[PDB]
């Protein structure tokens, strides 16, 4: 029995809704809670200064989510993003100085809760719109279970209303509503000996540390040529590779590929906005397509499909005419493992957006695998995402645990598989 979430636009686990459907939830322009939200007495909201890396709302958050983001099932792992990892996740094109929401003890100074939004494009279906992504939403271990996590919610939807925007993409862990698909977590295991002293893998009866060495290596052969970092001046033909792979997945027609609904221009209008909604006769029209993803501008380009040591890595295969025609990225996380003072982090990769024209999307990986190998990473994560699963399928990957739920704010998805998905949250 949910409390805060049955309020909520969102689709309700119990929808008993028999048709597909596309479209806003609900259409309220002017309706929503413009007063900020009260905490409790003694706390206030800032607005985090992460646009110098070097400030103290930087070292206070970096010391709140090392402390107190996400755990693994048995907590025996806890996320450990950087600061230049969050500068690069946050500070993006388009940002808001008060999406990035803190909450502080006035008394003490000391920060206790976190909540992120940041803006992005996204297709979803015959529509286009500006969004937001929520992450990063964090509340102290001693303040958990005080229902503090809905406040700093429905200020975070608050600050993104002010902004005319009426919907967010958000992930969890864990069933909360209705999710529009569920992803699942997939692990390649890179460095053997340091995943078995974090105690994430064991050594199998019927295996020995040579053998699990042994099996588990990256394959050294069958190695193409052509690829390299991509730099600055790659930008517009990055741009213009991801378009063309948006376009060769779309799950629309090409003229309507060309003239998407932009929600951006309707949303203020009950009977405007209107327009949004799309029955889909039959669910097989999207099968094998991609139904909902980030767009991506030069600029946005420029910032995400960049490289920066220890946070992302981004490689461009070229052909004969210096052409870039593929792409890999990653980007890399340390995680603590808890309960090892001499073995304190482990660095991890996670699979970002992979174009493969030239070759398949199976020797792709195995040069970003190599790569990631080569930037030090103990191993490699993805998700069944995209055309992912062709990759994950006859590999070496072995499989996570839990399952992560994907969910869209005021907007209907009908529930779609993973590959019809082209967006990742970090
Ligand atoms: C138009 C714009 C819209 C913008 C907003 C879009 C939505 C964004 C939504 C957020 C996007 C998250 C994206 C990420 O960052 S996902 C990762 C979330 N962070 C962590 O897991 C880090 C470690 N854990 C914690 O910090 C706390 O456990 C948190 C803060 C998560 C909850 O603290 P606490 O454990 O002290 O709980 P409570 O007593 O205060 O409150 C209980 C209520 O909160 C609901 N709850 C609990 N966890 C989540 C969760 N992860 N998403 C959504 N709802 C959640 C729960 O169902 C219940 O409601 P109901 O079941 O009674 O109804
Ligand atoms: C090799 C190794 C050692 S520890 C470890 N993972 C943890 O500890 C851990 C703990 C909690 C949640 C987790 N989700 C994932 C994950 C795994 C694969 C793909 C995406 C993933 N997520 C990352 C975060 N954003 C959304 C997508 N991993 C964890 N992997
Ligand atoms: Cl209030
Ligand atoms: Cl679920």
């Amino acid at each position: 029995p949910h409390k805060f979430w049955n309020t909520q636009p969102v689709v309700q686990n119990d929808d008993s809704s028999s048709e597909y459907s596309f479209g806003p939830i609900e259409i309220e322009p002017d309706s929503f809670r413009k007063e900020i939200y009260k905490l409790p007495d003694g706390f206030s909201w800032f607005d985090c200064n992460l646009w110098d890396i070097e400030s103290q709302d930087f070292e206070d958050t970096y010391q709140l989510l090392k402390d107190h983001y996400v755990e693994d099932d048995d907590s025996q792992f806890r996320f450990n993003y950087s600061k230049e990892f969050l500068r690069w996740a946050l500070c993006v094109p388009g940002q808001k100085k008060n999406w990035l929401v803190g909450v502080r003890v006035n008394e003490t100074k000391k920060m206790v809760g976190f909540i992120s939004a940041i803006p992005i494009k996204v297709r979803i279906h015959n529509c286009i719109m500006n969004t937001s992504v929520v992450n990063f939403l964090c509340v102290h271990k001693k303040l958990r279970s005080k229902r503090l996590a809905p406040v700093l919610i429905k200020e975070i939807t608050r600050r993104i209303r002010c902004e005319k925007i009426f919907q967010s993409i958000y992930t969890c862990g864990k069933n909360i509503t209705k999710p529009f698909t569920i992803g699942t977590y997939w692990h390649r295991i890179i460095n053997v000996k340091k995943l078995l002293e974090a105690g994430f893998i064991g050594i199998p009866r019927n295996m020995t540390m040579s053998s699990l060495i042994k099996y588990h290596r990256i394959p050294a052969d069958k190695r193409i040529e052509g690829f390299r970092p991509s730099v600055d001046s790659d930008a517009e033909q990055i741009c213009k590779l991801f378009e063309n792979y948006f376009m060769k997945y779309k799950d629309v027609s090409n003229e309507t590929m060309n003239n998407l609904i932009n929600y951006d221009e309707i949303n203020h209008s009950k009977e405007l906005g209107k327009q949004a909604y799309m029955k889909l006769d039959k669910i097989e029209d999207l099968q094998d397509k991609i139904t909902i993803h980030q767009c991506f501008n030069v600029e946005d380009v420029k910032h995400y499909f960049t490289n920066i040591d220890k946070v992302i890595v981004t490689y461009v295969r070229e052909n004969k005419n210096k052409e870039i025609t593929d792409l890999f990225s990653f980007f890399i996380i340390e995680s603590t493992v808890i309960n090892n003072e001499r073995f304190p982090t482990i660095n991890i990769a996670y699979s970002y957006f992979n174009i493969a024209n030239t070759c398949s999307l199976k020797e792709l990986f195995n040069e970003m695998l190599i790569t990631a190998k080569n930037n030090n990473c103990d191993a490699f994560n993805t998700l069944d995402l995209m055309q992912n699963l062709q990759v994950i399928q006859d590999s070496k990957f072995i499989i996570g645990t839990g399952r992560l739920r994907y969910y869209v704010f005021n907007w209907k998805i009908p529930q779609i598989s993973p590959s019809n998905v082209g967006i990742i949250l970090f």
